[PDB]
C-alpha cells in the first residue's frame, strides 16, 4: 500500500565513494577494485574549465598530481588514463568494499538511483529518470560532480550515470561509466541547452495504473482509442509515442487492475485535452512520468 | 521545481537489518550492539493477531523460540524482554556494523528516511513525514513490519520509527524504538481509523521561505500578525497551529531571507483566505507540507 519515489538502498555504493583532487580542483570518485573513476574535468584549473584541451592537460600530469582520499586514508596513484570524459586512476590498494558491479548505458525513460555526494561523502539518495532529451532532473549542489547513478539487481550494482554538470535551466547532464555523455553535451564550462524535452508516455500510463491500484479512479472513462489515434494526440502534446512493446510491458498492470492498456490511453488522452480541473492524482497536480512499469509493479504487486 | 524528496544514504542502517521469526510469524528487526529490536507482534500466531495477550504469549516463550538471522546466518538469542510494543532480544554477537546511534521520538511534521525491508533484506529507501494524525504516507507491502525510519546527523543515526501496520485507508502506523506508538494505535490486527489529518503549517512556511530564496516572492504581503491570531485562523483552514519550537526552527530561514517569521505567517494567512488566484509558487499551485526547515536548507545550501 502507498506509492512513493523509491531509490535502491545505497550502501553498496557508499563504500565506493572517494574524493579526488588536482591542484585546487576537487570532486567525487568511484573506487572499484584498484581503479578510481571520476570526471576528467578534475584536471582543469579555473582557467581551463571554459575550453579545456583534455589530452594536453593530461599529458602534463604525473601520478602524484592526483590526490585521492578515502575517508582519512590517502590512496597512492600508480597509473592514470582517460576513457572519453572519465579519468581512471590506478591505485595501489583494492577497495575491499567493492560490490559485484557492471557498467551499463541506460535508455531514455528508464530510472535509476542517484547517490549525491560532496567531497567524497555521500549526502542523499533519490530516484531519477533519463529524460528523452538525455538530461536528468536531479538535486545537486556545487561539489556534486562525480556522483553516480545506479540500479541494483540481486546484489549486482549496475552503474549507469556519473554526474558532470548543471545546465542553465537547472537540469543536469552526465556520462555513462565509459565516459560518453548522455545527450549532445560536452564537458566544458559553457552554457549548454538541451533539446526539447518530451514526456515519457509509458511511464505516465504506469503511474495512472499505480493510482488505480491505490484506489483513485476519477480520471478513468468509457472512451475507446486505437494505439495510432492515441499516438497522434500524444505527439501533439509532446508526449513520446507508445510502442507495442510498451503496451506489452504494461500487461501485468492491466491484468492486475482489469483496465485494458488502450482504455488507460483513452483516459490519458482526455487528461491531455481537458487537464485535471484542479484535481490531483496520487497527490500530484501534474502527470508524473518518472515511474517505469517495473517501478510500479515492484511497489504495487499484491 | 529544483526540490526533490531526498533520503539519507541508507548504508549505516542496511548493516543493522535482520529477520526475526517465531514459529511461522516473521518480520524485520534492528541489530545494534548485542541487542535486536523488533515489533512484539512477532510472537503472535495468526489466531493471536486479532486480540493478543502479549504478556501471556511471552511467558510461554524462551530464548530458543526466537530465530534471528542476518542473511542466512543465525544469531543466537541469549535473553529477551518486552518494552511497550517492542521486543528486545539479547544476542551473543555485537554487530560489527553498529553505527553511532540514538533513539528519538519525533513530532508531527518531522521527516525521516524509511528503509523498506522484507525478510531482513532492504528493498528501497524513501523520505516520509510524520502526519499530524500520527500516520505516515509510506509505501509498504506485506513483510515490511519492523522496517525503520531514521535521520542521520553527522555520523550519528537517530532512529525514530519502527513500522508496525497498515490502516484501512492504506496509510501506515508504528512506534518509536522504545515501542511507544505514534498516535492512538495499538498492535492488534484490527481496523483502526486514523483521525482527520491537517496541513503541517511549519513545513508550508519552510516551503515559502524556499520559494523566496529562489526569487519567487510575489506572495509576500505588507502585513504582519501575532502568533495567537495566526493560530486561530490556521485552524479554520485545517492547518496545524504553530508551536514555539516551530517558530524557532524557522529561525535560520528567517535570518537567511530577512523575512520575519510572523511576516511570513501573515503572507500564508493571505494565501489561505484568498487562494493562489491562478498563480503558482515554485511552479506548483499546491503548497507543499512535507519539507521541513532543515530539508529546505539541506537542498538549497548543503
Ligand atoms: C550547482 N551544481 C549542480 N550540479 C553541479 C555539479 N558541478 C560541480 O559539482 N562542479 C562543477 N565545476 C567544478 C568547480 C570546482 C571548484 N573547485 C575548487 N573544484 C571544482 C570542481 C568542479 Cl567539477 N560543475 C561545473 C562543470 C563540471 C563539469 F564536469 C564540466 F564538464 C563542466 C562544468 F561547467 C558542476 O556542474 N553543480
Ligand atoms: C500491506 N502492508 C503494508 N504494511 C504492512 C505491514 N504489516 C506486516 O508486514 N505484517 C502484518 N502482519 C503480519 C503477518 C504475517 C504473516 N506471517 C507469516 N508473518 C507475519 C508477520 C506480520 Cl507482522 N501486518 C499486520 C499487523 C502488524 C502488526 F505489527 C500489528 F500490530 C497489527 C497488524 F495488523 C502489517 O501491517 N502491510
Ligand atoms: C566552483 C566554480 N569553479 C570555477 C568557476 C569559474 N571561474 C571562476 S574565476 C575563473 C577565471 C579563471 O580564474 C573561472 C573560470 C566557478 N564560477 N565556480
Amino acid at each position: 500500500s502507498g506509492f512513493r519515489k523509491m531509490a535502491f538502498p545505497s550502501g553498496k555504493v557508499e563504500g565506493c565513494m572517494v574524493q579526488v583532487t588536482c591542484g585546487t580542483t576537487t570532486l567525487n570518485g568511484l573506487w572499484l577494485d584498484d581503479v578510481v573513476y571520476c570526471p576528467r574535468h578534475v584536471i582543469c584549473t579555473s582557467e581551463d574549465m571554459f575550453n579545456p584541451n583534455y589530452e594536453d592537460l593530461l599529458i602534463r600530469k604525473s601520478n602524484h598530481n592526483f590526490l585521492v582520499q578515502a575517508g582519512n586514508v590517502q590512496l597512492r596513484v600508480i597509473g592514470h588514463s582517460m576513457q572519453n570524459c572519465v579519468l581512471k586512476l590506478k591505485v595501489d590498494t583494492a577497495n575491499p568494499k567493492t560490490p559485484k558491479y557492471k557498467f551499463v548505458r541506460i535508455q531514455p525513460g528508464q530510472t535509476f538511483s542517484v547517490l549525491a555526494c560532496y567531497n567524497g561523502s555521500p549526502s542523499g539518495v533519490y530516484q531519477c529518470a533519463m529524460r528523452p532529451n538525455f538530461t536528468i532532473k536531479g538535486s545537486f549542489l556545487n561539489g556534486s560532480c562525480g556522483s553516480v547513478g545506479f540500479n541494483i539487481d540481486y546484489d549486482c550494482v549496475s552503474f549507469c550515470y556519473m554526474h558532470h554538470m548543471v545546465l542553465p535551466t537547472g537540469v543536469h547532464a552526465g556520462t555513462d561509466l565509459e565516459g560518453n555523455f548522455y545527450g549532445p553535451f560536452v564537458d566544458r564550462q559553457t552554457a549548454q541547452a538541451a533539446g526539447t524535452d518530451t514526456t515519457i508516455t509509458v511511464n505516465v500510463l504506469a503511474w495512472l495504473y499505480a493510482a488505480v491500484i491505490n484506489g483513485d479512479r476519477w480520471f478513468l472513462n468509457r472512451f475507446t482509442t486505437t494505439l495510432n489515434d492515441f499516438n497522434l494526440v500524444a505527439m501533439k502534446y509532446n508526449y513520446e509515442p507508445l510502442t507495442q512493446d510498451h503496451v506489452d510491458i504494461l500487461g501485468p498492470l492491466s491484468a492486475q487492475t482489469g483496465i485494458a492498456v488502450l482504455d488507460m490511453c483513452a483516459s490519458l488522452k482526455e487528461l491531455l485535452q481537458n487537464g485535471m480541473n484542479g484535481r490531483t492524482i496520487l497527490g500530484s497536480a501534474l502527470l508524473e512520468d518518472e515511474f517505469t512499469p517495473f517501478d510500479v509493479v515492484r511497489q504495487c504487486s499484491g
